[PDB]
This record gives C-alpha cells, sequence and structure tokens, in this order.
C-alpha cells in the first residue's frame, strides 16, 4: 500500500506545525494507520506529537491526538462531545529518549481499525496496547475537524500540549494495516530482546534479569518468566535462560532452568485497571530471584533461585520453620499428608517417606524431581489454568494430568509453606539444566530460610571458592562452597537494618578482597568488605553520589578487566533517583590501590533521568564491551504493573561510559 500523506524533518520547538491543507482532504474511510518516526530527549511533562481537532469555539473536546509524557508513556485520545465519546489509551514506559548521548529515533505505529473496532499502538516493534471498543470512533469522523497539527493540539484557536522534539518522518494510510505488515516496518532500535512475549516460555512478562560471562566466551542470562502479570510470588513464575555465542548480538531461544507444572504456561494479558491489577495467582508454585556463577574446577555452570510452594511468597512464608527436620546432624525435608493437621513425615535417604509418628517407612517415595510415587507408581494431579472470563481472576482444573509434586497445592504429601533455595547445574553451559535440588537450612531447624540475591554468584579468581549472597532480617548470609557446589557453609554479616530487602552483589577488588554492594532502606547504596575470601566481614558504609528511594532497588556490579585512566575499575548499575526507579546509570569507579577506596569518576546516563530503570544485570562481554539487561520501567510503581517487553538488553563500550 501507498501513503496518502508523508512529510518529515519537522522540528518541534514548542511551536506547532500546521499541516491541515496537506492532510485533511486526503483522509477518507473509517480505517487509518499512522507511522511516525520521532525523537524526544527533552520532552515537556505532557506533549502531543500529532493532532486532529475541531479548533472552533465550543468544541475544545473534539480531537484525536497521539501524546507522550516525560515519563516515557505513550498514548492516544479520541474525543467527540456530540457522540459522548472520550477514549484515552496509553501505556507507561513505551519510549526511548537517549542512548550513548544521542537522541533515539522511536518508531511509532498506530492502527485505527474500523472493521475490528480496535485501536492498536506499537513502539519500536513492540505492541504496547490494543483496545477493542463497542462504539468505534474513526479518527476523522470526529465532529467538525478542521486542523491537522504536529507538536500540539489546536483547541479553540490555541496550542495545547506543546511538544519539544522532532519528527523525522510521518506517514498516513487510509487503511488498517495488518500485524504482519506492521512487522515489515524497519526499526532503529538501540536495544535487543533476549526474552519476549510469545517466545518458548509463553510468559507474557519478565523480571529480575541476570548476565554472566562464561570462560568459553558464551554469555548466559537467566530471568524470572512471570505468568501472572509482573507480580512477585505468590504467582506462577519459572526461571528461564538464554545464551549468546557472539558477544551479545544474537540470543538462543530460551529454555527453563527451573519450572513447575501445577499450572499451565499461559500467555495471559493481565488486567491493568485499578479494580483488577492486584489479581494475583494464588494456588501456583513458583521460582523467583535467580543467580548464576561458573565453576573453574568442574566447568559446571551453577544457578540458584528461590523456590515457593503453592501460594507462598515472602509475606506469608511460614517464618519460624525451616521445613527440614534435623536428626543427629542431618536435615530431612518434612511432609504433611492430607487429613493430618501436623507434619508427620520426613523424606529420608533414597526418597523414602518415613512416618515420624509410627517410626516406620511408608510405601511412598519422593523422586529427584520432588514427585510422589506409591509402590514405584507415579502419582498425578490435575493441572490448573487461570482466566478472567467471568470478570475476576479464576484458577481452575483444566482437564490434564501432571506428576504430583510435593510443592503443589493438590499433592497428597506437602512441604512446609515457607521459602526454600534450590540449585541446578549445567554441564553444557546452558544448553540443558539438571533437575534442581533444594539446599539445606543454614540458620537452624526452627528458622525460615534466607532469600537469594538475584544476579551473579562470585567465582574467586585465585581459588575454587564459590559465593552466593543471600539475605534475611538483620544480616547478609553468604553461601560458601569450595567443592563445586556440592556442599555449602554460611558466613553471616550483620547489617544495621531490620527486615530489609538487602539485595547484594559482589566484586573482587583483588585476590581475597571482596566488596559487596547492597540495597538498603536509607536512600543510599551500602557496601561492606571481606579481606579473607568472605570468611569475615567489615562494618557497613555508604556511597555518596548515588541516590535511591527509601525502598531501594537491586544494584548489579562487576570488576572490569581493563584499566581505565590507569586504574583498576569497578562498574555499578543502578537507578540514580530519590523519587522512583528511573534515571538509570552505569557508574564507573577507580580503585585506590593504596587503600581500596573507590573514586566514582564517571556517571553514564542509560536514558532520561525521568525514564524508568529498575533491576539490572551487567557483564563484561568477551570483547570487553559491556552487556546490560535491565527492567526499562518503574517496577515498584503501581501505575506500571504488567507491561510487556520492557526488560531490554543493550551493548556499550567503556568510551561510551566516559
Ligand atoms: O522491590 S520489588 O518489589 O520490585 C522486588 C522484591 N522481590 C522480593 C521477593 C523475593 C522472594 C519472594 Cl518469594 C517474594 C518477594
Amino acid at each position: 500500500i501507498s501513503p496518502i500523506f508523508q512529510g518529515g524533518s519537522y522540528q518541534l520547538n514548542n511551536k506547532s506545525i500546521d499541516i491541515s491543507s496537506l492532510l485533511l482532504d486526503k483522509l477518507s474511510g473509517e480505517s487509518q494507520t499512522v507511522v511516525m518516526k520521532f525523537k524526544a530527549d527533552k520532552p515537556n511533562s505532557l506533549q502531543a506529537l500529532f493532532g486532529l481537532s475541531n479548533s472552533k469555539a465550543g468544541f475544545k473536546n473534539n480531537y484525536f491526538s497521539i501524546f507522550m509524557r516525560d515519563s516515557g508513556e505513550i498514548g492516544v485520545e479520541i474525543r467527540d462531545a456530540q457522540k459522548g465519546i472520550n477514549y484515552l489509551f496509553s501505556r507507561p514506559a513505551s519510549l526511548w529518549g537517549k542512548h550513548k548521548g544521542q537522541a533515539v529515533e522511536n518508531t511509532l505505529v498506530f492502527v485505527s481499525d474500523s472493521k475490528d473496532k480496535t485501536y492498536t499502538m506499537y513502539v519500536n516493534g513492540i505492541e504496547v496496547f490494543s483496545e477493542t471498543v463497542d462504539t468505534f470512533l474513526p479518527i476523522s469522523n470526529i465532529n467538525g475537524i478542521d486542523k491537522a497539527t504536529l507538536g500540539a493540539v489546536n483547541r479553540e484557536g490555541k496550542e495545547h500540549y506543546l511538544a519539544k522534539g522532532s519528527i523525522d518522518e510521518i506517514s498516513l494510510f487510509n487503511k488498517a494495516i495488518s500485524d504482519q505488515e506492521v512487522s515489515t516496518i524497519p526499526l532503529s532500535n538501540p536495544f535487543q530482546l533476549i526474552f519476549q512475549s510469545g517466545d518458548s516460555t509463553q510468559a507474557n512478562y519478565f523480571r529480575i534479569p541476570t548476565l554472566y560471562t562464561l570462560s568459553s566466551g558464551r554469555v548466559l542470562s537467566s530471568i524470572d518468566a512471570r505468568y501472572g502479570g509482573t507480580h512477585d510470588s505468590k504467582s506462577k513464575i519459572n526461571i528461564a535462560t538464554s545464551y549468546s555465542d557472539d558477544n551479545g548480538k544474537t540470543w538462543s531461544e530460551p529454555i527453563f532452568a527451573m519450572k513447575f507444572n501445577d499450572y499451565e504456561e499461559q500467555l495471559v494479558y493481565w488486567p491493568r485497571d485499578n479494580k483488577l491489577k492486584n489479581s494475583q495467582i494464588s494456588g501456583s508454585a513458583s521460582f523467583i530471584d535467580s543467580s548464576i556463577v561458573e565453576d573453574k574446577k568442574s566447568g559446571k555452570t551453577i544457578l540458584l533461585a528461590d523456590v515457593m510452594p503453592a501460594g507462598i511468597g515472602n509475606n506469608n512464608a511460614n517464618k519460624a520453620d525451616s521445613g527440614f527436620k534435623e536428626i543427629n546432624g542431618h536435615y530431612y525435608l518434612k511432609l504433611k499428608k492430607n487429613g493430618d493437621n501436623d507434619f508427620r513425615y520426613t523424606v529420608r535417604e533414597n526418597g523414602v517417606v518415613y512416618n515420624e509418628t509410627t517410626n516406620k517407612p511408608t510405601n511412598y517415595t519422593i523422586n529427584d524431581k520432588y514427585e510422589v510415587l506409591e509402590g514405584g507408581k507415579s502419582l498425578t494431579v490435575e493441572q490448573y489454568s487461570v482466566d478472567f472470563d467471568s470478570g475476576s481472576l479464576r484458577e481452575r482444573h483444566n482437564g490434564k494430568q501432571v506428576p504430583m509434586n510435593v510443592f503443589y497445592k493438590d499433592s497428597l504429601f506437602k512441604v512446609t509453606p515457607t521459602n526454600y533455595i534450590a540449585m541446578t547445574t549445567s554441564q553444557n553451559r546452558g544448553e540443558s539444566w539438571e533437575q534442581f535440588k533444594l539446599l539445606p537450612p543454614f540458620l537452624g531447624e526452627k528458622h525460615n530460610g534466607t532469600y537469594l540475591c538475584p544476579g551473579q554468584g562470585l567465582a574467586l579468581k585465585s581459588s575454587n571458592r564459590l559465593i552466593f549472597a543471600t539475605y534475611t532480617s538483620g544480616e547478609l548470609t553468604y553461601l560458601i562452597s569450595d567443592d563445586s557446589g556440592q556442599t555449602w557453609k554460611k558466613s553471616s554479616a550483620s547489617i544495621p537494618f531490620k527486615n530489609a530487602t538487602a539485595e547484594a552483589q559482589m566484586v573482587e577488588l583483588r585476590d581475597g578482597v571482596i566488596r559487596t554492594f547492597f540495597r538498603t532502606t536509607t536512600g543510599k547504596i551500602a557496601y561492606m568488605t571481606s579481606r579473607d575470601s568472605g570468611e569475615t566481614w567489615s562494618k557497613v558504609s555508604y556511597i555518596d553520589g548515588i541516590q535511591q528511594t527509601s525502598y531501594g532497588t537491586q544494584v548489579s556490579a562487576i570488576k572490569y578487566s581493563q584499566l581505565i585512566d590507569g586504574k583498576e575499575a569497578v562498574i555499578l548499575s543502578t537507578p540514580n533517583s530519590r523519587s522512583g526507579r528511573k534515571g538509570g546509570q552505569l557508574v564507573v569507579g577507580l580503585v585506590n590501590k593504596e587503600d581500596d577506596s573507590i573514586d566514582w569518576k564517571y556517571h553514564y546516563d542509560i536514558d532520561l533521568p525521568s525514564y524508568g530503570y529498575a533491576y539490572s544485570a551487567i557483564t563484561e562481554l568477551p570483547n570487553h564491551h559491556i552487556g546490560v539487561l535491565f527492567e526499562k520501567y518503574d517496577s515498584w510503581s503501581r501505575n506500571e504493573l504488567h507491561l510487556s517487553n520492557v526488560v531490554q538488553y543493550i551493548d556499550l563500550e567503556i568510551n561510551d561510559l566516559t
């Protein structure tokens, strides 16, 4: 198809450009498509890119517009006062502003389809909304339109929503172009997707990204594949992984490192209205917060994540119970059988389900996948699916059988409703993952487990020592292994907080010397120091020059291999903002070789101070570039729940940072 109108090189400098005589007479029929390539690295709070209005006195609410906010939200308005119609559709965090100090060219595609009565918006290849209405308003059937405008909406003779920016190109079609056609429009994206809606995870949402560079040169990533919107556990969440063999240019189709099957892998468009957005999957088991390390000695890749039984998250996780019974030095997983009100069973050697009350074994065994067998026969439960068909969240049996697992709601034998940690290993650098195994309790039998710090474990350069950071109330608890993750010991380091989400990431400043950076409740990122390979830990200090909110955000951190200005370098990834999760930065720190203090010398803006930046992952790619995988939105904001494809990957070089 061909355009009815096309223009470009429009500078939007707080002054509207009139294009009425060019466009209005060309509009015909009830379906239209807009394609607009535009930049805005210093937008006003609220600004219209494009407008069709009745500019006459007494019709200030008769217009169509495509507008954006300085938060990076995109939307349209479709209004006609005679018709009684006031459509307003939008999605937060749809835009890029700057990248490597250069305004990004956004590609916007808006489709107004009268046949299907749907309004659809894409930005940079990604569908951001699609709204069906009972009563369709085509964008030029608005009563009395007489202006077509760029960089404002002409209301009653005046410029409303003045835009700052530029439109390199704008095209208009008297047709609703097809989805397949939309995907043929070329893009200028500064980012890539590794995990996306519609891939092999069938999750519509993703949180909690990780990156780690393996010795073979392959770069691995893990992530929460979140099914029930972007909600933390309780929910359905699996841990998925992908890898790149070409320095981050291409990424393998994701597989699962940890997954439960009590609930279907449904790709669900989660409600974003205030009435329904807190809908949360309540009967599913899940995984959350993964962390990756590589073991030199074995060559194994090791991944840990939190494991939640059906309906459990960090708020209802049975505190005061580890879920294991200690029997003369040995920890055994406890089980409750349906019909008993207490936990009478333990899983002993070879998965034998042993009755602690009668002190006899039963005919039941637990296998390697934590599945229940009776006399060697595999038991099953029926799977659940979720839907919103009835106007509220419904979780129901879908007709198919899956292996009965002790983490499931329907299981004959059930684990303690608390938080667990599990590890899986890969022998082929992420091509496949072993069945996970739970880690033993570290803080005693009558105490609920810690929570894993998402991101990277630490492989000490000059030994076989492996360290994963985890947190609980009042301390970081480091998990330490010197035998390839076969056995773990804990090392406790006290922090001056109660009940924090103390997400910690580590770097080795030099051999045996670990600095850990962690999230606090103070508005500042903290750090502590070990000088004996994590055996003991210094008191807590704080970084000046970076701000977080009172609730904080995960921070990622690496030891960079090459000197910068002749010094050893550390790199931190974090929002820099006291207001929200926005203002993303990579911060470059040079180590004082004399005292291990760190000079935070360069702050690189990922995008606009007002555009969202949340949890993140950094790794030095083999070519010495920097790989960044991050939540490109405010993942705390209750206004920005359940956005698709906002976890993005970019490639930077040190020269870009400085
Ligand atoms: O700060 S955020 O709310 O965006 C993420 C915190 N996630 C913490 C957490 C970790 C483990 C479980 Cl089971 C539940 C919640």
